[PDB]
């Protein structure tokens, strides 16, 4: 029995008291009113009436999840003017409780998701001067709680995830200076007005994945500080010329899982911090992305389009490349890579290349992975591979390779050496031997 405490508690000694998973079905007593941090989430208080927390004026951290609780007291919470944390999810709330919260002038974090939250009263969050986490995540909400979010200028993170939210109106967010985070995935948000997001201007964050967006929004062109964009699995079948214009600073862009047809060849360019592009299955992108400013982009995958050349400057423009994956389009012609001196992995399978120029795989110090299978390829310069210092394997079968000596001699010397390297077989075209085993004679 600990006489600083009161059983069937636990107390450490910074304050903090646990009484967690108790069978509680009310408010514990015998504790020190000194108390900093209460928890008592996965107890059976399943409602807490007048004067609850009456004995607890001094409480920081209040954690209530994992009871049914499907009312609280108006007058509950009084006194409780220091409390900066109210963790409240999983709980059989139905209403915002808008009256019981009032007087939580210093809260700065509550957590309402996973309860059944219909609706959110007009009145509610007006006396939170402090909030700057808010979780509505997880509930029913129909709409977006406008005049509440009023209230909330302090905000910094926001989530209405997982709800049925199907439409966004103009300036719905438009008090929320201070608002860094913003997550709206899981809803059926099919509309979003093109002033929806306005105000937004802090805004580091926003997640649209798992809606119904079928236009790309031009809502997003008033966030200036967008650093993280994800809209997956939607219904976008085009990126536009200029959709990004209003975000210069962004880092990562989430755009699969979309019915993506077309992408504008300016999309993507005047990205500066843009760190990876992944596009698949674009299949009528014809020209290659235009990336002019696009200079720290340390991955590219673009796949399944028409594209047949690719720009000469690509290893000057993205020398920070370190992954590169353009499979299954209709690539002809290669670039030089000699800029390229931080790539560690290519791929340039089922495309059409019938050559590679003699010297362009020279700057290639850093290459680990390099697939060259499936394309058109009958030689290779001598010595292209001569500086590929960090090759751990490559891919070179099913390509149709002229084994004419001496055409075939450094090839066929080169994969007998670096046999360990080569994945499947290289063979050559109308005998079908592979391509190491073939012995040209010599002086
Ligand atoms: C929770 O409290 C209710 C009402 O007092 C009670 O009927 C129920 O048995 C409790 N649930 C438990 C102990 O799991
Ligand atoms: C929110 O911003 C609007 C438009 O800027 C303004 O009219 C209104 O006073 C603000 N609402 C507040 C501070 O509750
Ligand atoms: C792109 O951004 C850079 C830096 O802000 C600027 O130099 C250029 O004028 C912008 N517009 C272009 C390249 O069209
Ligand atoms: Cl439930
Ligand atoms: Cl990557």
């Amino acid at each position: 029995m600990d006489p600083l405490c009161a059983a069937p508690c636990s107390c450490d000694g910074d304050r903090r008291v646990d009484c967690s998973g108790k069978g509680l079905t009310a408010v514990p007593e015998g504790l020190s009113a000194f108390t900093q941090a209460l928890d008592i989430s996965m107890n059976n208080i399943t409602q807490l009436p007048e004067g609850a927390f009456k004995n607890f004026p001094f409480l920081e951290e209040l954690q209530l999840a994992g009871n049914d609780l499907s009312f609280i007291h108006p007058k509950a919470l009084s006194g409780l003017k220091e409390l900066k944390v109210l963790t409240l999810q999983n709980n059989q709330l139905k209403t915002v409780p808008s009256e019981a919260i009032r007087g939580l002038s210093a809260l700065q974090s509550l957590r309402l998701d996973a309860n059944h939250i219909t609706s959110v009263p007009e009145d509610s969050f007006e006396g939170l001067v402090q909030l700057r986490h808010l979780w509505l995540d997880d509930n029913s909400l129909t709409e977006v709680p406008v005049h509440p979010l009023s209230n909330l200028p302090t905000l910094q993170a926001l989530t209405l995830a997982l709800n049925k939210i199907s439409s966004i109106p103009d300036f719905a967010f438009t008090n929320l200076s201070s608002l860094v985070v913003l997550h709206l995935h899981n809803n059926k948000i099919r509309s979003l007005s093109q002033h929806c997001f306005d105000g937004l201007d802090n805004l580091e964050t926003l997640d649209l994945n798992y809606n119904n967006l079928g236009e790309f929004p031009q809502a997003i062109k008033a966030l200036p500080s967008l650093k993280e964009l994800g809209f997956h699995s939607n219904s976008i079948s085009v990126i536009p010329d200029g959709a990004f214009d209003g975000n210069p600073l962004l880092r990562t862009i989430h755009l699969y899982d979309n019915p993506l047809s077309f992408v504008g060849n300016s999309a993507f360019h005047n990205l500066s911090d843009l760190h990876s592009l992944v596009i698949r299955g674009a299949s009528m992108v014809q020209q290659f992305p235009n990336l002019t400013g696009t200079v720290h982009l340390e991955s590219l995958t673009l796949t399944g389009t028409k594209i047949s050349s690719i720009p000469n400057n690509l290893c000057q423009e993205q020398k920070m490349l370190r992954t590169l994956d353009l499979s299954y389009n209709n690539i002809r012609d290669l670039p030089s890579f000699n800029g390229c001196h931080a790539l560690e992995e290519i791929s340039l399978q089922r495309n059409q290349i019938y050559q590679i120029k003699e010297g362009t795989f020279q700057g290639l110090i850093s290459l680990r992975i390099l697939d060259l299978a499936s394309n058109q390829l009958k030689s290779v310069p001598d010595g292209i591979f001569d500086r590929l210092t960090s090759l751990q394997k490559i891919w070179l079968h099913t390509n149709p390779w002229d084994c004419s000596c001496p055409r075939i001699d450094y090839l066929s010397r080169w994969l007998n050496k670096n046999s360990q390297k080569e994945q499947g077989s290289a063979k050559c075209s109308g005998s079908g031997k592979p391509v190491r085993s073939i012995i040209c004679p010599t002086l």
